[PDB]
């Protein structure tokens, strides 16, 4: 398997289990802070980086009723210049970029208490598709599913309904969505951190998976596996496997990976391309920051960057 060792460049530092980077409409870029504590409790943070200083501003600091969050991955909206973030504790926010934020739900559309969510993907019919690795959301006890397998995938749809679509995942970590050429939604791929496997899904419609398969192969025997993906413009997926010091490059239909990129730490935790260009912004836990390296290509257009009211 062939191994590109390209140039990392550093964006920013001292960002506590850096993940979920994300560009939004103006070319603004997030980070989230999730392992910020007050007093061993959560007190996790969302922050806007200057790209041009490497500068850190908290907007966010989700809180509710004293319970913190543990904001883990994000996704723009389209339509509004809003994020969605998945977060470990309060399930899934909807962020301001003044700050301010919302509770999406404390119960699914079967009235079963919410999960704690850890990242998620938008489909280009705005449906929201989240990985929910960690057990009901405050103010029930905080739970994981590193070991046992009751991680689960949800669907955020268009009029609202919070859908959970599958259960039974140990840790459902990265998600992505594969679409069509001509913009139809037709694959979902999910990681499952601890068994290093990515699995797949036909997407029969809104909310609606079909055909669950072990699509692909995670590489290393280590504590980890895949944890953040993204999709180039050709459809490779690229998916950071903490603790192997590379991300992994998954061909449009998987198996193994057909080429691995060194990173110069240990454990690359998200990724993010930036709008239009072939960078690749990486957040990672071995020194916490976040890192910057050209891909081969562009990466695929992002929910946020498709036209609602495009003729083409
Ligand atoms: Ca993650
Ligand atoms: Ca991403």
């Amino acid at each position: 398997i062939p191994v590109i060792e390209p140039l990392f460049t550093k964006v920013t530092e001292d960002i506590p289990g850096a993940e979920g980077p994300v560009f939004d409409k103006n070319g603004d870029f997030y980070i989230v802070a999730p392992q910020v504590e007050v007093n061993g409790k959560p007190a996790g943070e969302i922050l806007r980086i200057d790209l041009k200083t490497g500068k850190k501003t908290v907007i966010c600091k989700p809180e509710v009723n004293g319970y913190g969050g543990i904001p883990a991955g994000c996704q723009c909206d389209r339509d509004a210049n809003q994020l969605f973030v998945a977060d470990m504790r309060l399930g899934l926010l909807v962020v301001q970029t003044d700050g301010t934020f919302e509770e999406i739900a404390k119960k699914d559309s079967e009235g079963r208490r919410m999960q704690g969510c850890n990242d998620c993907a938008f489909d280009y019919e705005g449906n929201l598709w989240i990985t929910a690795p960690a057990g009901e959301v405050a103010p029930a006890d905080y739970t994981r599913s590193m070991q046992e397998k009751f991680g689960s995938i949800y669907c955020f749809t268009t009029d609202g309904q919070m859908i959970q679509v599958d259960t039974a995942f140990q840790f459902p970590n990265g998600i992505a969505v594969r679409h069509m050429n001509d913009g139809r939604p037709y694959q979902l791929i999910v990681a499952e951190t601890p068994t290093k496997k990515l699995w797949s899904y036909d997407i029969k419609g809104p909310a609606k998976i079909e055909n669950k398969k072990v699509w692909g192969h995670i590489p290393g025997t280590h504590e980890g596996g895949a944890d953040g993906m993204d999709f180039d413009e050709d459809n490779n997926l690229l998916v950071a496997n903490w603790g192997s010091s590379h991300i992994e490059v998954f061909g449009p239909d998987g198996g193994q990976p057909k080429m691995r990129i060194r990173c110069p730490f240990e454990k690359p935790s998200n990724l993010h391309f930036k709008p239009q260009t072939k960078t690749i912004f990486v957040t990672e836990h071995e020194n916490n920051a976040v890192w910057k390296f050209e891909w081969q290509r562009n990466g695929k257009k992002q929910y946020c960057e498709t036209l609602k009211f495009g003729i083409f």
